[PDB]
């Protein structure tokens, strides 16, 4: 698993995309 985020960052689901681990991160 990662521990880093970024712009992806999906506010219409208010989730994240793939790569990072979704959901608040």
């Amino acid at each position: 698993g990662v521990v880093r985020q970024w712009s992806g960052y999906d506010p219409r689901t208010g989730t994240w995309r793939s790569s990072i681990a979704y959901g608040g991160g």
